[PDB]
């Protein structure tokens, strides 16, 4: 019981305070651009797309902290 | 120590489990439109302000489940 759990916490917790950091820079970027755009200033959309897949990535990862916290009381 | 730390790993899990899904659905509107302006189709930006506020406010809360997730280990 407390060998298994903290382990994973500690991972987990390292995993999540660098997707944190990961998605804040990204989004970032993106909420910029967007606040531009509904500014009526137009927007500057260079290297959005890499942002865009950045986060998608990030969310999945993040999914996958989240499934290996709960497992980690059950299994 | 066994105590103390379970009920943190689930109480930030659910938490975690939530953030995600609402993470999720708010960028999935964001990514969208993005996707449209990049392909050149211009794009409704109808909700997206909103969209922002949200994720912005969804981070800030993954920041803090990780400061919960270490803290529990160390004090």
């Amino acid at each position: 019981a407390l060998g298994k759990l903290q382990d994973v916490v500690n991972q987990n917790a390292q995993a999540l305070n660098t997707l944190v950091k990961q998605l804040s820079s990204n989004f970032g970027a993106i909420s910029s651009v967007l606040n531009d755009i509904s500014g009526g200033r137009g927007g500057d959309i260079s290297g959005i797309n890499a942002s865009v897949v950045n986060i998608q990535k990030e969310i999945d990862r993040l999914n996958e902290v989240a499934k290996n916290l709960n497992e980690s009381l059950i299994d």
